[PDB]
């Protein structure tokens, strides 16, 4: 049993109507950890805000992540989909969970889910890339072919692999 350490991007077109074109959230199952966009400063508690092991865990995935949204956003708009644009229209969401290793070699998964309609996976375990479909399969494959962008997605996981794994075991234990 246990949970994992889940990450979830939202990248979107700005609008003045909502402006935040990124937004990521990392919980491990209801504690939060990490909260950034594109909008800006202060910084809240109500309790939590420390766990020493998630300040460690929150400066380890900041900028990784940062870099990761920075690179989707581009992406998604240099993506051709069904949909007519109006100014640009694409909406993404990337989803990586990292459980607890203990097991081998530090693994993760990220979903990618496009305005709803495409769908397609990376298991970071053996590399390798399943889609729901084949008109998913499509995007995944212009995807899959950038090579700077794979890397960032291994990197993030095998660079804060550790920190994240000691996060766990503390975790959900007091």
């Amino acid at each position: 049993d246990a949970h994992s350490l889940r990450c979830n991007l939202t990248i979107k077109d700005p609008t003045p109507a909502d402006p935040l074109w990124y937004e990521a959230k990392c919980f491990v199952g209801e504690i939060l950890i990490l909260h950034l966009s594109n909008i800006n400063k202060t910084m809240t508690s109500g309790d939590p805000g420390e766990t020493a092991n998630a300040t460690e865990v929150k400066k380890c995935l900041t900028q990784p992540l940062k870099n990761l949204c920075q690179k989707l956003r581009n992406k998604v708009s240099n993506t051709k989909v069904d949909t007519h644009k109006t100014n640009g229209y694409p909406h993404l969401q990337v989803t990586m969970i990292y459980p607890q290793s203990q097991g081998r070699t530090p693994s993760a998964t990220w979903e990618f889910n496009i305005s709803d309609s495409y769908f397609f996976t990376f298991y970071t375990e053996n590399m390798s890339w399943r889609s729901a479909n084949d008109e998913s399969g499509v995007i995944m494959n212009k995807w899959k072919d950038d090579g700077e962008f794979v890397k960032q997605l291994k990197f993030l996981i095998h660079e804060c692999s550790q920190k994240m794994d000691e996060f766990l075991k503390q975790s959900k234990e007091k």
